[PDB]
């Protein structure tokens, strides 16, 4: 059972079956070893994937499943090999936990694209376990995977940061997207996307956010820094920005039309999509060929650019717009989430909410 | 009308509607300019394309409709200006017959890539006139547009380099694919296709085919060298090649499953599209996410980089497997090519049976 698969009791919210509702979940985490960090979750962003993972959406789901991997907290206990970490920090822990570390893709610091990488939840761990996230009181990881919080940046504010803001930075960087002077435009104003947005800006980028709602518009322009807003809905302003775009960040949860956004590329622009649909989407093999575009995928980032990451948000005064909420609102603040009802990501204040919801 | 648009009369074949029937078409040319360069057509390559031209796959076909753009033949007339080109000389067009000339994209050999690019057929012209194809008596186009043929090369052996060996050639040498030790999948043993082996194994790769002809086996590992031939529907044939290889030149001209191609890619590797089916692929987001894969598209190649094709394929002794066929056999062609019966393009004896077809 997975109270008694580990010594060190654990509590958190949990879904048992693709109806995806969240309830009061006991199980346990293995002890601290030499090159381990444990901590007291305080904050744990929720992530779309969090909503897609627990109704199932990809078909990759195990339950009882723990979702939460924009996990932030004070470290209470170090293995007696650990280095750079002490008790009393201020520690994160994203999408990652573990990986090979023996292979070319682990050598060069993207754990991520390993083939043998571990998720922080619903994965396999080194001993044979089911991974558990930060809707929990408590996690435990190797150190290679703990990121170090900067003194002056929000614990709540940039939780999001672990899956969320790395996920944006690193193709940004990566596809020499981050030019100053260079149109970039991102698709979906949500959670990564208001993310993606304020990275952008921080590089010097000149940015089109691509969206579905209108009435994000002011919120974008006004707030975020965007030098131009575009409603996909609306065709006339879609066709009034063609070849306006070195890049696209495309950041959407569900299926949606590819052509008009290659429409917005500039010749040889890039489309980089990092959304998760639960199905495929389509493809007009004329709007690659015309222009030599590119289409291509990324996955969240390395633990040593994940770092590089919030010191670069840290130094910029970049956090995401959140919405703390108890550990008992998530069953609403998932629905909210489904129903692009946030703005523009949800944090569950654990430290403060999670020990009074045990029955 | 077609015959009294211009001064000098021509003769070819054409198409009037969807159907794609070709029959005799009288039409006429612009007079030779001073940096024009007229030829008779001796050759005329059957590109697929011009299959989905005639039969308005696209939408963009204006009738009556000459196709042709694998056109080879020899100088009759040039302009006062024409620098190196004489008349006597054997010389070739392609799919481009013009361009901008005073943008980006031009300045850097790339008039493929223009905004204002100008097809050999079904465009219109500098002068405002419908452009018609190389099934036709006699061609006229600006110098820039030539490509000069070498001396040790089949006049129609050569003649689908012009359209079918740039578009292959051009993503290889690109997207980086156009070295030793470097495994790449050619999809599609078809005119495109075959060429592309013969180009890659000439850069010295490993080159993998996959299709869905195993009576293709043969010729593809026996005459064309390839070192792995895999045919696409036989799932455990395409497992046991996951992750060999680095890039992917897809030829296919109809719509076919990306998912298997991306399986057989390398972490990181690239699948370049140049082949045209009408209606969109299917584009798993997971396939490119998971490994940062990359799907790009590719079009023809500049003047510049299309004169270097043809002369590397002289100097490597490369030429298209072509069936000759009379003019009157178009149509029974265009049938057999629609139904992949063809082993691997068809070339048109233009010099010696046009004529023939005149009423
Ligand atoms: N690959 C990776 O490494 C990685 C990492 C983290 C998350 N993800 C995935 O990225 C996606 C977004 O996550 P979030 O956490 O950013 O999600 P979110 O907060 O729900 O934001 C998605 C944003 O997209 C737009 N959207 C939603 N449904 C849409 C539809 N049917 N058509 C067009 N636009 C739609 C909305 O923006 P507008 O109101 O502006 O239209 C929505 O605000 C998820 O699929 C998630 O699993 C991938
Ligand atoms: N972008 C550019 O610059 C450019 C330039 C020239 C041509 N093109 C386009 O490239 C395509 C190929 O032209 P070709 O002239 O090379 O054509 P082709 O001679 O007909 O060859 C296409 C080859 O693909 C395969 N194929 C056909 N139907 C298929 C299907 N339903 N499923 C899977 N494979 C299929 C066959 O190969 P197997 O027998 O091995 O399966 C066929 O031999 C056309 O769409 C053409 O318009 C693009
Ligand atoms: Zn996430
Ligand atoms: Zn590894
Ligand atoms: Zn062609
Ligand atoms: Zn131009």
């Amino acid at each position: 059972s997975p109270e008694e698969e580990h010594p060190v009791k654990a509590f958190g919210w949990a879904a048992r079956d693709q109806s995806g509702h969240l309830s009061p979940f006991n199980f346990s985490r293995r002890a601290t070893g030499e090159e381990d960090v444990r901590f007291k979750v305080l904050y744990c962003g929720v992530c779309h994937s969090d909503l897609h993972s627990i109704k199932n959406d990809w078909g990759f789901s195990m339950y009882p499943l723990v979702p939460g991997h924009e996990i932030v907290g004070e470290v209470t206990e170090v293995g007696s090999k650990v280095k750079k970490v002490n008790v009393g920090d201020k520690v994160g822990v994203g999408c990652l936990v573990g990986a090979c570390h023996s292979c070319e893709s682990c050598a060069n610091d993207l754990e991520n694209y390993c083939p043998k990488m571990i998720l922080t939840y619903a994965s396999i761990y080194h001993d044979g376990t089911i991974t558990y996230g930060g809707y929990s009181n408590h996690m435990v990881a190797n150190e290679r995977y703990i990121i170090r919080f900067p003194d002056n940046m929000p614990l709540d504010g940039g939780a999001p940061l672990l899956c969320a803001g790395i996920t944006v930075y690193s193709p940004l960087k990566y596809f020499g997207l981050d030019e100053p002077g260079k149109h970039i435009g991102i698709v979906g104003l949500g959670g990564l996307g208001h993310v993606a947005v304020k990275f952008a800006k921080a590089f010097g980028s000149k940015v089109t956010v691509i969206s579905t709602s209108p009435s994000k518009k002011e919120e974008a322009l006004k707030n975020f820094g965007a030098d131009s807003f575009l409603v996909s809905r609306d065709q006339e302003q879609m066709q009034a920005a063609a070849g306006t775009l070195d890049g696209i960040i495309d950041t959407v949860s569900a299926v949606h039309p590819l052509l008009p956004l290659f429409g917005l590329l500039k010749s040889h622009g890039k489309l980089i999509l990092v959304g998760a649909p639960e199905k495929p989407l389509e493809l007009p093999a004329f709007s690659l060929i015309a222009g030599r575009k590119i289409v291509a995928g990324s996955g969240i980032g390395g633990m040593k650019e994940t770092q590089e990451m919030i010191d670069f948000a840290a130094k910029h005064n970049i956090t995401a717009d959140i919405e703390v909420i108890s550990t008992d609102y998530l069953n609403t603040a998932m629905e909210r989430l489904a129903k692009n009802d946030v703005r523009y990501r949800f944090v569950i204040d654990v430290g403060n909410t999670l020990a009074a919801t045990k029955p």
